[PDB]
């Protein structure tokens, strides 16, 4: 019988020796006590499971570019093994995603209240970014369905933050960020990509004097972010 | 017969080409025109003479510090040469200084008018750095002389920028990072630096709403710098 | 069925996607084949195994500081998951040390010849890294154990080394690099440590022309490793 | 009255202080005491100027940059003060130029005895260096004596080099370097470049017995420069 804080403890523990399968196991745990979840407690699930896809995504990246070579190559007898260690990297990042998935679809959205609209934004832009990591490996059918549910997850999180958070708020600030790249990089749609971001960073320097003592710094990081897009985007 | 805004533009290509000698030559030749300076040509003036008087800065605290080590060596034979070459340097920082706090006291501070309030806080924190600038290099009776003449531009400029200037300006953040420091490593006041330090970025916290759109990175880039020194200076 | 040539492509792989416990896991499979290893899958199980017990022994470290810090800190309800979570991440080590131990006692070191004296070197200085890595988190009675397990396996191999290879070869500098830290870091000997890398050092450049033109670059890279460590050990 | 070792000291304080046009300045005074240099103080000489002319190339690199592009824009009122910073940096260089082959011709070049190998293709390779320099900012006619100059002095210090030195000596490593650069980037030769790069590299592995105790690392990160260029041209 272990305890909610020493879960949290554990996974702060985890996060300082960079074992981050550790730290997404530990917040899951805390997860399934079937509780809300306080900010710092859903902040150290959001970077447990950021870094433990992030790993499997770089590593599919890696692998994906040698396939396409070895194919290129010639060596038939070297592409089996190539593309079969891809399929195992592909279905662990995808295990990941739906893990996530579930965690935010049987506990997280599904029991926050109509009044928890912080909440409420950050799982379902979570919920948008664990479609989109799903759409990156994705192809045909199976794609256009993950597509559309991350579509779904981001806009539905647009409406909430737009409505009850302010222009600079680091929640509403970093869906516009992960938004616009979806469009971006995933619906390959710059124009919509460019729009977003421009908007957002408008929005918050129009709405300066809304900054926050406690998060004016992660409000600049991530407006700076959007600008660093933007610029990229259109050039 | 060379135009002002030519002068401008050698100083901005000078500045690309790292030849900060030729950048402070150009704005020192664009100061003596007589006129006022623009915001612009005033940041222009101040990065060059800081990048020419921090290079005599760095090679005075090299050769001082070979100094020290080759008077304690017992080696009579090489002490002369390093003393010279140290004096040499120090002989050419002062000249560097001395050079700046003419330019400010006979055409800047002398003929900004008392309405420029941001031109005349701009001026006489140049003033302070210069003169701690010599103090860092000066012994005995004219240390003395140099660290009041310094103490004396930063206080000024403090009760000017206090009256016109909002918390979060980043003139006035600046100048309550140079003058904690002159309490700090000239005055050797660490409580005296810390109060003024933490000051400067509580009334900053407490007057978020007052960001400018223009200017709002130059701002949170200094209350970083302040919260730092006030870290490593508690610590 | 899998090839030991897709085995080896597959430790390949995961070396280039980061994916060290993969790696690890396909040179193991590799070695129960219970054929002897060509010098290219041979570097390819040291490699994983590095990186392997690497990321554990670093893990170890910062909760190892975190728990003298908690227990320092009186806070007694923090002490009992750091320690229970240290103790997690050493038993992995440990795990680590043995699985590799038991490669090199019952297939690596008990079935290649009497010839190949490369081979042997090569596994013994393995075998005395392993034990090291277990004498570096082990304590009292267990810890004299494995200590004298490392000396015997460093020991043996550095005569061997001394009898049929060139000062300069890359397997023999590589033992004297690792067996000095050993004796500096473990045996807690800085005067037998120095001597031991000095020896290493002298010998080789005695015999500069032994030098081979496919590992040139590796004996130059540990020569200057053991001078790096002689220069910080005598300092 | 200043004396030689107190110049040199002044050459070493100035390196130290990173004021390379005090260390060009020391290393030339010493140089027309009118005697031989040491290895040392050889050594000195190229340092100060190598880095005295590479921040002369890094600025008309820089400006002749920002040039082509104001040309480019159209606005003629900039064109003027940009073509004339540019023509003023070109001067500086060529005069520091000017300044190493008067005192390669007058001194050095002039007064190294027959049997002064070493020194005699130290000087050369300075002096196709130094052409080379020229070439890169000359046009016309003035490019083509001055290439000329550089092949000239590449050529007289590759046939005594190949004559008294062993393939691996760093004067000779090094002189390959610069004259296949010379081939690579003057000449616009990329084969002549790439075969004499090849022919050094191969001669240096090809007699790797003849490393030297005292420079065998200049030996090989030279090696490694001519491999890297190699790699670099033929891709």
């Amino acid at each position: 019988m272990v305890d909610r804080e020493q879960l949290v403890q554990k996974a702060r523990l985890a996060e300082q020796a960079e074992r981050y399968d550790d730290m997404a196991a530990a917040m899951k745990n805390v997860t399934e006590l079937n509780e809300p979840l306080s900010n710092e407690e859903r902040n150290l699930l959001s970077v447990a499971y950021k870094n433990v896809v992030g790993a499997r995504r770089s590593s599919w990246r890696v692998i994906s570019s040698i396939e396409q070579k070895t194919s290129a190559d010639g060596n038939e007898k070297k592409i089996e093994m190539v593309r079969a260690y891809r399929e195992k990297i592909e279905k662990e990042l995808e295990a990941v995603c739906q893990d996530v998935l579930s965690l935010l679809d049987n506990y997280l959205i599904k029991n926050c209240s109509e009044t928890q609209y912080e909440s409420k934004v950050f799982y379902l832009k979570m919920k948008g970014d664990y479609y989109r990591y799903l759409a990156e490996v994705a192809t045909g059918e199976k794609r256009a369905t993950v597509v559309e549910s991350s579509e779904k997850a981001y806009s539905e999180a647009h409406e909430i933050s737009k409505e009850h958070m302010q222009p600079t708020h680091p929640i509403r600030l970093g869906l516009a960020l992960n938004y616009s790249v979806f469009y971006y990089e995933i619906q390959n749609a710059p124009e919509q990509a460019c729009h977003l971001a421009k908007t957002a960073f408008d929005d918050a320097i129009a709405e300066l004097d809304t900054l926050n003592e406690d998060s004016y710094k992660d409000s600049t990081l991530i407006m700076q972010l959007l600008r660093d897009n933007l610029t990229l985007w259109t050039s």
